[PDB]
């Protein structure tokens, strides 16, 4: 329930005004930061395998619901969708939309 987006490589470049309430991050303290810096250990090889395939079809991917970290250190379960878009003269990707939903 709350809108990010990120670079090709999963860097986070906006998160909406809901943002915060949920992770407790401020947009200066994640904005710049690997969405790698956040996945709970049991969660990130299978989001990996999600990321692959969102920068390799122009299509919409479901993560599973997997546990990201919050400011305070503590985990909440999200379960994303993602999907890149590319440049149609360079191919590099411009941004990752994610919808991220809460439980």
């Amino acid at each position: 329930m709350f809108i990010s987006r990120h670079s090709g490589e999963g860097k986070f470049l906006f998160i909406d005004q809901r943002a915060t309430l949920v992770i407790g991050f401020l947009p200066q303290e994640i904005l710049g930061t690997s969405f790698y810096e956040y996945f709970h250990n049991e969660d990130i090889a299978a989001l990996m395998e999600s990321h692959k395939m969102v920068m390799q079809v122009p299509e919409k991917v479901t993560t599973q619901v997997y546990r990201f970290r919050c400011k305070d250190n503590s985990y909440i379960q999200l379960q994303s969708e993602w999907r890149a878009f590319k440049n149609p003269a360079t191919s590099e990707i411009d941004y990752i939309i994610a919808k991220n939903s809460v439980f």
